């Protein structure tokens, strides 16, 4: 499923990050774009501006939205017994990502940027291999739920 | 061109790293595969092995070779006035990376993996935005030189 031990690691870390989600959501996306600058081109609101990424107001709104959706899905994973998303559905997410040509490589880059952002966000006391694994696995479940809706039938 | 200052930054860092190029070259490749595990499937000696990535004998040899080739290209960039690649040719590298299907996204990931590896190889004191930019720009010149030979 998603173990009680992993739920606890997710819950205590999200307890901290949820209070700085504006900043962390943006740092998450900046880190994606540092690793893969080509990814910038996929987002119309980036394609249509030249302001520093750090300054782009539509990026901030979008970034926090996605980061919050991701962390909320991880935080409810055990309680709900499945991936849940608020404000949208897995079918809509799958259709959108398919249309925008999001590939396995994009998901792998984003997984790493998320885990590097969470590592930078958390007290050194609570960072470790268990924490990294709990978040990576919750992310993996989320992506697999999206990919179901990007493949036939 | 490539400035005297950028050369100096590359030279004093490579002076440290060259003493540890085996370990560093593998660190560099493990970081590539950490970020993008699908890149593993590009390397036939990875696709066909039983053993963990970290222990693979062929990976170690390949990793040191690319790491050294990259750092020497950067170390020689100003002196030579252009990108050189040791024991080979830009035409051969281009042909090879074209044949194995290496794409712009692979070069982006690998750039980031190189810069993190180098950061972690250097005292926090030798690091900073100009050091990062010197290496990033040398890497960018190396990649542009290779890509020239992957296109008509
Ligand atoms: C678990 C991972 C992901 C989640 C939960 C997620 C979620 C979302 C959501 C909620 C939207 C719609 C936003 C809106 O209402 O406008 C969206 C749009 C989009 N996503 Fe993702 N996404 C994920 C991964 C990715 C990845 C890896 C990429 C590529 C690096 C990506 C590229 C896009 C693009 C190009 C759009 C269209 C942008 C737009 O709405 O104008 N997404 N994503
Ligand atoms: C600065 C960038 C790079 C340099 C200097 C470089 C250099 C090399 C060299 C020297 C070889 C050996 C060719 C031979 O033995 O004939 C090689 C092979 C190869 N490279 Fe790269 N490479 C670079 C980037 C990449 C990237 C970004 C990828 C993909 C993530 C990649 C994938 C491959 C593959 C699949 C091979 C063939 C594997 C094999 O030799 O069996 N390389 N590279
Ligand atoms: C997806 N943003
Ligand atoms: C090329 N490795």
């Amino acid at each position: 499923v998603f173990s009680e031990e992993k739920e606890a690691l997710v819950l205590k870390s999200w307890a901290i990050m949820k209070k700085d989600s504006a900043n962390l959501g943006l740092r998450f996306f900046l880190k994606i774009f540092e690793i893969a600058p080509s990814a910038r081109q996929m987002f119309p609101f980036l394609r249509d501006s030249d302001v520093p990424l750090e300054t782009n107001p539509k990026l901030k709104t979008h970034a926090v939205s996605v980061f919050v959706m991701t962390c909320e899905a991880a935080a409810q994973l055990r309680k709900a017994g499945k991936i849940t998303v608020r404000e949208t559905t897995l079918k809509r997410l799958g259709g959108t990502h398919l249309k925008y040509g999001v590939a396995d490589g994009h998901f792998e880059v984003t997984r790493f940027a998320l885990l590097e952002t969470i590592k930078e966000a958390l007290p050194a006391d609570m960072w470790g291999p268990e924490m990294r694994n709990a978040w990576g696995e919750a992310y993996d479940q989320l992506v697999a739920a999206i990919k179901q809706e990007m493949k036939p039938a």
